[PDB]
């Protein structure tokens, strides 16, 4: 109830040794009343995190624009950033590399 | 200013043909005054999304627990879910598969 829902987990696999840092996207939860449970029909395990590790974020779903040159033979890593429409203010850039066909 | 900051992009690469659905995590933005800019020193492109595509989410950073059997020779995909400490209520499960050493 209260709708505990996980939207996704950045990684779908990892070493059985554990201790691997991951992150999951979910709907509203109470950081003082939430935990992560890994399990099978006969085993149970918990993710290691604190309240400081529960971040309120915004997620934007979008389709990439086609690159200027659809005939590139070599990868081309461009910049990706947030930009405000009103003032045209940008955020720092993050890389994204386009791959040839 | 107002601190436009991107935390990450699920994919770091993709076809130069574009039209690839992605998502990025960032800090507070105004969905009616925000856009995504792809660019080089001489080229500019925009991500395709609407206001409906800007979601307020929670992200939890955590380390995975080690699996019960560290000697598995075959992958073992267990369940991962949110669980409330107070009532022990769980969310639907998402799969995560442990890999042998």
């Amino acid at each position: 109830t209260s709708e505990l829902r996980i939207c996704r987990i950045d990684k779908e696999s990892g070493p059985c040794t554990g201790g691997e840092e991951l992150y999951l996207l979910c709907d509203k939860v109470q950081k003082e009343d939430i935990s992560v449970r890994f399990s099978t029909a006969s085993w149970e395990g918990r993710g290691d995190f604190s309240q400081a590790d529960v971040h309120r974020q915004i997620a934007i779903v979008f389709k990439t624009p086609p690159y200027e040159d659809l005939e590139i033979s070599e990868p081309v890593t461009v910049n990706v950033q947030l930009q405000r429409l009103t003032d045209g203010e940008c955020s720092e850039p993050l890389p994204f590399t386009y791959l040839p066909r």
